[PDB]
């Protein structure tokens, strides 16, 4: 729905998306370096918690207050169908199918990243990404369990909390 697609967020290098009007979430390597705020909030009323390019904002005030919470999990099981919110410049959606794989820690092009792999469905698919959402839906309610990291055999990561 579009509420949904309204929490993906232009920011930094990539995307991020809102799980509530208080917490942002993102892929480390996007986030801008250097900044005295983000979305016009001072770093010390931001709580960051970041790790295995998972990066967590929680901010003081109500920033999307438009927003109902969402579930965030760590990962989903093995074999579950995910959709990668991904967004372009125009406003487009264009969702990508991708089925779940393991949780691990590797290391990326420098990075230590605890993701989850998966691979692209061909089957479910149309014949500056960084940080999209990972999502699936369980009943009519939509779960948020990683944002983009890494992709490559239609191999794609995503960074999950711990
Ligand atoms: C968002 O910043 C990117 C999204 C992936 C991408 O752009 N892929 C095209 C370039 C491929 C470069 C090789 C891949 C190998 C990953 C293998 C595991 C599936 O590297 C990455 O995808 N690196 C990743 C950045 C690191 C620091 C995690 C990346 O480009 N992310």
């Amino acid at each position: 729905p579009p509420t949904l697609w309204s929490r993906v967020t232009k920011f930094g290098s990539g995307w991020g998306f809102w799980v509530s009007p208080t917490v942002f979430i993102t892929t480390t390597h996007v986030v801008p370096t250097g900044v005295k705020e983000f979305f016009g909030e001072p770093l010390s009323s931001i709580a960051i918690h970041q790790a295995g390019e998972f990066t967590q904002f929680r901010f003081s005030k109500k920033m999307r207050p438009d927003l109902t919470g969402m579930v965030l999990e760590e990962g989903c099981p093995e074999g579950t169908v995910c959709s990668v919110l991904i967004k372009r410049d125009s406003g487009e959606l264009l969702p990508l199918a991708v089925r779940m794989g393991a949780i691990a820690s590797m290391r990326i092009q420098g990075r230590l990243v605890h993701g989850q792999s998966g691979m692209l469905l061909t089957g479910a698919n149309a014949k500056g990404d960084c940080g999209a959402p990972y999502v699936h839906k369980r009943g009519n309610d939509w779960v948020v369990c990683g944002v983009h990291a890494a992709a490559t055999g239609n191999t794609v990561v995503c960074a999950v909390q711990a």
